[PDB]
């Protein structure tokens, strides 16, 4: 109140004078329920909006119990919060949170702290044209935004049988995620979950879809803390295949499998599957490139005598590509590969006697994945489902297969079986150690780049004057990840020199305690440690080595 | 030079005012040398800079001759006028005119008329923050602007050996282009091309690159009017593979017959390959909508009991997505088809005895590529040329089929049928009239759009409140014929009702005279009518339906 007099009457002052006078609110208030932060002051009324902080304090707000749920249940009471804050703040668009649309993400917008609760957002400070209008800036930010930053960490002015509902549902999804190891799965698909979404370009779901419904023979029973028992598909560890002709609903059920490495909101309808978390869908890239790479175990042969171990190139093939991701993918400790037969190379799925017959000179064949996808399973334990529907050499070495029909699932793992002993048709998977990563080079491209980091959009990350095409990264969610990559990668660049493993590197700076080591941005939110690697995998400036 | 007095004066007055004072310079002045226009004031220094234009009599010129060249000559010379325009402009760069990178498009940013040379382009206003500083604003319009307009326009000025070999080898596009049909090819990679780019991301060639070389067996000599004789590569009509193994050069033979329906510029490597102007790649997408198509030739079944001769949906499947945008090439009049194996659904491509024996109940299989592919050229005249490596059954129906190893091209055309006598392994294709589009109501999403019409890069195509998707159309160069896209869908929507050949149509309304009723923008080229429909295919509203 004090404190707030005081910015009032010095932001009186600045009436009609040069939009640079903003500059002068910069810095710490103290208000009477909470602290008022100002980092940074946008340049612009048209350029990015300034970022404000408001810190509270447990003993004014009524949720100190939270402290004492799971973690989990503390990340949907986050995610609630902010969702609340943006609800609030709908009647002055100059105030805007960062929400997450249909998932529930570790994020920067609300935070928890021994001492409080802290908030992240961002307020586009008016002006006539370029002139200051104190008068509605007073009007924002000591008149409204003071009464969303309460109302939105009250216990009484949320509202309680939505708060628990969410947090719950968010819980019950964590408690379901970890017991799928326990229970030899890789996914779960509970009974009642609508996958299709409402058209391609909406990640909402459709109303009045067919249900799912798991058959029997494929049916497993998990338990949450909240809902109870959850009776649903379980998909076991192994290779998984799912079949059917066209446009039965494949692709929707292997896409709600991706997605599930996240938790959705309630009423999504995938609220309750859940999926190995490191599961990376690979696919074919037309001209990424790849950095000093082992491919030994898939590509045998290449043109201009280069090196199968230490593959190389900023312009990478189909088949190259999606050889490359594969073996990058196991470099980061991925324990499932989600594959799609439309959106991957034939080449490198099947093998195929006609082409080995024309294309037999100095050229030895690929190893197609069909003959490593077994050695996979048995000497990586990697699990691996396949939408397919196309070849059918996999039914021999797959341990499920699922039917889609009419958007409903079937096991025909039996009748699979049958259609092989009527009609039939080796090397060793070597496992190498992950490539060193010149964690140093990363602040030379810093330098010459102005420290510039940000993303636009899913697809593009900007790392000083380099950009990174995402593209292929289908399962990424927020773009609020994408920043956060960048700012792992700046915190990469602040080491000595080599890393000889920088998944694990990654992952320790992602410990719990993730952001307090990133500028404090309120469009931040955890990312996973194989799509940071993922992203750096295909910057075309990263220095990797083979210490062999 | 009294009107430029005029304006002088007129904008000094305007000196240290607010930004909107601008307006008032809107409108044209007639300087000694030129008449200038100045069409779009921007609101904001950092909006979308201020569109001008410039008019210059052929007489004031010394290019008149230039009226007597072949279309493509002149192509080639507003090109270049274009690009010397933006050469002289580097120091000033307030000043921006709209180029085109590695290619030579029809254009706006310069048209020839009878009356003479018109250039358009944009002029970022400049300001102190807000406050308008006419003395740096009468230095760019008064002072540097009017020389780069007089230089780039003038015959000494210009560096006409540069000049005169820039429209040479445009001139010499055409020809080659004009003259495959003739010889019953639908492409042709002249020897010494080079195909490989950079990397992934760029469009410029490759440095020390193995450059092309046709083998005999299938080399074709054509006739330029000004290099003269020309050997290369041929392809000739009907089905054409490209195989060999990995990383051999496949995708980027293909790359380079794709892109050849545009003409390049000298040095690019690929100025003098040519390839059938309505040439289509066509890939498997996820998510996009399709309107009232008939799939009957490809689909033969489909859950919900739903028409496979009326196919609708917001959502498509990978196979039935590939299927849709294949007849949707044939329905506007597309002579080749470019299929990649690597980015394509291989159940589309290929059948699978398989698949077929547990997946044989209500869902009649899906007649893949392979057993229609043979019947579009026999019956449709429709070339197509895919790039394999994977399957083999294709290669019993192909004409001729060309194995890339160590970036060389080798005719194996002879040794691909003994294969297939070695060892070796139907209904009829129905023509359909194409189906009607409500031209109409197009408007009525314009009006509750508030006539918007932008595209965000080549990805995007925003029309009213509705955005559609462009991505998988790769064979796009610039987003300025993303524009133009949207300026025809601007005039489909001003006739009365429906109309029974869209395609026609809007052919028809690129009729040479293309830009006169689009607005007088800077930054529109002439797209294709198949892309025309191509996006409009893929735009959530568009409303198609079959007089049948
Ligand atoms: N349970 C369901 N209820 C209603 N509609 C559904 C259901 N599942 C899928 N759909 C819709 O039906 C269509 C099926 O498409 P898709 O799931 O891509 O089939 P698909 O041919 O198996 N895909 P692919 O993996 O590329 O072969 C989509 O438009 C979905 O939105
Ligand atoms: N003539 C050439 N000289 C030098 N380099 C080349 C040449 N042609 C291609 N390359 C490069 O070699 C690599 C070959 O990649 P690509 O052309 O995709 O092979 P591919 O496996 O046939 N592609 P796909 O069609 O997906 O199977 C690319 O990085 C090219 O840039
Ligand atoms: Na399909
Ligand atoms: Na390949």
């Amino acid at each position: 109140s004090n404190a707030m007099d005081q910015l009032i009457a010095k932001l009186k002052k600045l009436e009609k004078q040069n939009y640079r006078a903003y500059q002068q609110i910069k810095g710490q208030y103290n208000f009477t329920d909470f602290d008022l932060f100002i980092d940074h002051i946008q340049s612009d009324p048209y350029a990015s909006a300034s970022r404000f902080r408001a810190f509270r304090a447990w003993s004014l707000t009524g949720l100190s119990w939270l402290k004492e749920e799971s973690a989990a249940f503390q990340l949907g009471a986050r995610d609630f919060i902010a969702r609340s804050f943006a609800e609030f703040a709908k009647q002055e668009n100059a105030i805007a949170i960062s929400l997450h649309g249909q998932t529930v993400l570790d994020s920067t917008s609300v935070l928890f702290t021994e001492e409080g609760i802290e908030l992240r957002f961002r307020v586009n400070l008016p002006a006539e044209g370029r002139d200051i209008l104190a008068k509605k800036a007073i009007n924002i930010i000591t008149f409204h935004l003071p009464k969303f930053i309460r109302r939105s960490t009250i216990e009484r002015e949320l509202d309680k049988e939505a708060l628990l509902t969410h947090c719950q549902v968010v819980e019950d999804q964590e408690a379901l995620r970890e017991q799928l190891e326990v229970n030899g799965l890789v996914s779960f698909v509970a009974n009642g979950s609508i996958l299709p979404r409402v058209a391609g370009n909406c990640d909402l779901p459709m109303k009045d879809a067919v249900e799912f419904t798991a058959p029997e023979s494929l049916q497993v029973t998990l338990h949450a803390p909240n809902r109870g028992y959850v009776t649903g598909l379980g998909i076991p560890k192994g290779i998984t295949l799912i079949v059917g002709g066209g446009f039965h609903g494949k692709s929707t059920l292997l896409n709600a499998i991706e997605r599930s490495i996240y938790n959705h909101i309630p009423g999504d309808g995938r609220e309750y599957i859940v999926t190995d978390g490191s599961a990376m869908k690979i696919r074919a890239e037309e001209g990424r490139c790849v950095h000093h790479l082992n491919l030994s175990n898939y590509i045998n042969h290449l043109p201009m005598g280069k090196d199968t171990a230490d593959f190389t190139t900023q312009d990478a093939s189909g088949s190259t590509s999606q050889a490359a991701w594969l073996q990058e993918s196991v470099e980061a400790g991925a324990s499932t590969l989600l594959i799609d037969e439309d959106t991957s190379a034939t080449n490198f799925m099947i093998r195929d006697e006609r082409m080995q017959a024309l294309v037999a000179k100095g050229d030895e064949p690929i190893t197609p994945l069909v003959d490593r996808i077994g050695q996979l399973r048995d000497e990586l334990e990697i699990s691996t489902i396949i939408v397919m529907g196309g070849s059918g050499d996999y039914l021999d070495v797959a341990d499920n297969v699922i039917q889609m029909h009419d958007y409903q699932a079937l096991d025909v793992t039996e009748k699979a079986k049958e259609v092989i002993q009527l009609h039939p048709t080796e090397a060793p998977l070597v496992t190498f150690p992950p490539r060193a990563l010149h964690c140093s080079a990363l602040m030379n491209i810093l330098t010459d780049g102005k420290f510039r980091v940000s993303a636009k959009g899913k697809d593009s990350l900007r790392f000083g004057k380099e950009f990174t095409d995402l593209s292929a990264l289908e399962q990424l969610e927020s773009s609020d990840e994408v920043n956060a990559i960048g700012w792992v990668w700046y915190q990469l660049a602040q080491h000595a020199g080599w890393n000889s493993n920088p998944a694990k590197q990654i992952s320790e700076l992602l410990g719990d305690a993730w952001f307090q080591n990133m500028p404090q941005h309120g469009d931040l939110a955890k990312p996973r440690p194989i799509d940071v690697m993922a992203a750096l995998n295909r910057m075309r400036k990263s220095q990797f080595r083979n210490n062999h």
